[PDB]
């Protein structure tokens, strides 16, 4: 039908939205601490810990398969990405503190890509 091609479009352009935003967010953690999964060769206890593992990586794998339907399914998983952090390690860390910075920057980036995605109607 038209109908599913329009829906594809826009959800194809609101992946093409959200891809600028991870991009932009990944920015505010030039040391990469949140770039891959935490290792559970390195870390084997983590699991115990953290219960919903998330990084950029894997946030991209599922933007690109088009797996986030709207702009509170992607913001989700960077919360995931920022409160995993501030739980295993402790406050005073590198860990922890880049996780605040990264929280406190993005902020930026999402505020305005909620007005955004309003405005421009993507879902
Ligand atoms: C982002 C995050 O929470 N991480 C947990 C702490 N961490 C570690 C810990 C121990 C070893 C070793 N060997 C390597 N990395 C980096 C990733
Ligand atoms: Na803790």
């Amino acid at each position: 039908s038209m109908e599913q091609v329009a829906m594809e479009l826009r959800l194809t352009e609101l992946t093409r939205l959200l891809r600028s935003v991870l991009d932009q967010l990944q920015d505010k953690d030039p040391a990469r601490i949140f770039a891959q999964p935490v290792s559970l060769k390195e870390v084997p206890d983590y699991l115990d810990h953290i219960k919903h593992p998330m990084d950029f990586a894997t946030m991209r794998k599922r933007l690109e398969a088009q797996g986030y339907k709207n702009l509170h399914e992607f913001e989700e998983d960077f919360d995931l990405i920022i409160d995993n952090c501030m739980k295993y390690n402790a406050r005073d860390t590198v860990f922890y503190r880049a996780a605040v910075r990264l929280r406190d920057q993005g902020g930026v980036v999402l505020r305005q890509a909620r007005r955004e995605v309003d405005s421009i109607g993507l879902e």
